[PDB]
């Protein structure tokens, strides 16, 4: 069982200090919940990883760790089947110790999307919500940030980002905590908050805006990141059962829609900053990730469109400042 102490220890003295009252209790019930069918093979993944002081670190243009001297065969070979239990490997990639994590995603593309639209994220406490793996808190330090704080309940992610952070010199600048948004109150006390692939898991897309809006001290920005199809302000898709295969997506707005339920949620200065179709060479199979991906959720005969026949994956970054 993974500790928190290090990260209560660290609030406890901090401007996140109040986030105590209901932090503690939620991570322990989320451990109790636990047997996941395959949590030991990734827990001994962490367990059994060497704690390494990099040497050289570059999280500035990419997640990069090297050391004086190269590692063994043998060395490197336990770091690659040690992290190939963590399989699949969604997002990222990692360069550890001549380990090469090729991801589903390149995730550093949508952080090169997002970057050049960004308020100076130097000396800022920051919220990845729904941040996988952790790829993009890295980044986020790499990018001057002071704290980077993560978000996912999801089991895997939580063992991926210790495994990385366990390579990086057990480094104390991001942590990532198995919770969802819902689950909490309103901090008011982010810098930046990031939510980047998010919003269409909502059933209430609104109060997701609100919930965000919630986390974030005033003058604080925003940063928002999810599926979207073109159209005016009053143009949003509803899916069906299956959207690029996947069975719980809510809301699809166009991006002028989603600009707009922004200003209703009580954002200003909103910005459209980029728009992209999302291509089989940003998300695809790797060796690292070996089960189905974009390829197979698009339909064979036109990439236009999804498997089911609605428009393809295309994914909309907004930037936005809370009064
Ligand atoms: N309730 C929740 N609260 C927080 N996270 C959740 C919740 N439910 C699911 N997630 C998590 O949101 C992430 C979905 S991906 C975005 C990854 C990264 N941010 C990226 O920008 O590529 C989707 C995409 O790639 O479009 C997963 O890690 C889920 O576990």
């Amino acid at each position: 069982m993974i500790d928190f102490g290090n990260f209560y220890s660290l609030i406890a003295k901090n401007h996140l200090s109040h986030w105590l009252e209901t932090l503690p209790a939620q991570i322990a019930n989320w451990q109790r919940e636990q047997q996941h069918g395959l949590f030991k093979q990734w827990s001994n993944a962490v367990e059994f990883l060497p704690e390494i002081k990099p040497y050289r670190l570059d999280l500035l243009h990419s997640v990069t760790a090297e050391s004086e001297e190269p590692l063994s065969a043998g060395q490197i070979k336990r770091i690659e089947t040690l992290m190939r239990n963590l399989m699949p490997w969604r997002k990222g990639p990692f360069s550890l110790y001549g380990v090469n994590i090729d991801t589903e995603w390149r995730s550093d593309w949508k952080w090169d999307r997002v970057l050049p639209h960004l308020s100076d994220l130097t000396g800022r406490t920051i919220l990845d919500v729904g941040c996988g793996s952790g790829y993009h808190m890295w980044r986020m330090i790499g990018a001057g940030a002071h704290l980077a704080v993560g978000i996912d309940p999801t089991q895997l992610f939580l063992c991926q980002f210790e495994a990385v952070r366990k390579l990086l010199g057990n480094d104390q600048r991001a942590h990532l905590l198995p919770l969802g948004i819902e689950q909490l109150p309103a901090l008011k006390a982010f810098d930046t908050v990031f939510s980047m692939g998010v919003l269409y898991h909502r059933r209430s897309p609104l109060e997701h805006l609100w919930q965000l809006k919630d986390q974030l001290v005033n003058e604080g920005e925003l940063v928002l990141e999810t599926l979207v199809i073109d159209g005016d302000e009053n143009t949003v898709l509803v899916p069906g059962d299956r959207y690029a295969q996947m069975r719980n997506v809510y809301f699809i707005p166009s991006a002028l829609a989603l600009k707009n339920w922004l200003k209703k949620c009580g954002f200003v200065d909103i910005r459209i900053a980029d728009v992209s179709v999302t291509t089989t060479e940003e998300q695809r199979r790797t060796e690292w990730m070996v089960t189905e991906s974009l390829a197979d959720f698009l339909d064979p005969h036109d990439p236009g469109k999804t498997v089911e026949g609605y428009p393809a994956p295309k994914r909309a970054v907004l930037i936005a400042r809370k009064p």
